[PDB]
């Protein structure tokens, strides 16, 4: 119980401060990663361009399927697939493609909420 | 007229080859989705700042028990007295007030921070909610 002691005590005390600030910084990176953003971000953009380019070709086998006086979409195709049965596997393919396409996609449509929901719990836990 | 038979393949080859490029997309968006990583990192950081609070906070009664022994004044203003009659605690006394400081500030726009992502949080809620 001296001056030595009070030193001991100091450097102690100021090992954690520098140890807290540490932790500081990695509580600082963590609420600045924005790599799950950029990923999100990039594979939306993605998703994007890709509805478009499909939804012009779409338009293309309607002008195919009405220039050959057929009913567009679907049932159209089907029709198609019926005269032409060697496109049979390949529209069977889109279809079941697409199908899978669409249920994962409303998937994710709903687990944006769970994710920002998670964020927003985690945060607001944080708050006092 | 006749369907060009060669014309829907090509059509339904190309559509099938964007719906696939589209499922990795997908696949892409879900893994964003379910990367907990910065989450994880936080939440370490966060109990890593609560264990070192709390021994720093305890290891305040080393140094007040130290202070009142002698016959000083608690807190800053003892330690201010014992740094001045024993001069080489100086330096460490002013780099752990100061290191403290840094500390809180840090400590502040932290939580600054966590505000503005729950903001940015909210935000994205209500644009779903709307769309």
């Amino acid at each position: 119980m001296n001056s030595a002691a009070l030193k001991s005590c100091l450097e102690r005390e100021n090992a954690l401060v520098v140890e807290f600030l540490h932790a500081l910084e990695a509580e600082t990176e963590a609420l600045m990663d924005r790599r799950a953003h950029e990923s999100l971000q990039a594979a939306v953009q993605r998703k994007e361009t890709l509805a478009d380019d499909l939804a012009q070709l779409g338009a293309e086998r309607d002008a195919l399927l009405s220039g050959a006086g057929l009913a567009s979409g679907p049932a159209g195709t089907d029709a198609a697939a019926a005269a032409h049965p060697e496109l049979g596997p390949l529209w069977q393919a889109l279809q079941a493609n697409a199908a899978q396409a669409r249920e994962h996609n409303q998937r994710n449509g709903t687990l944006i909420a769970v994710n920002l929901r998670h964020t927003q719990e985690s945060l607001d836990a944080l708050r006092q």
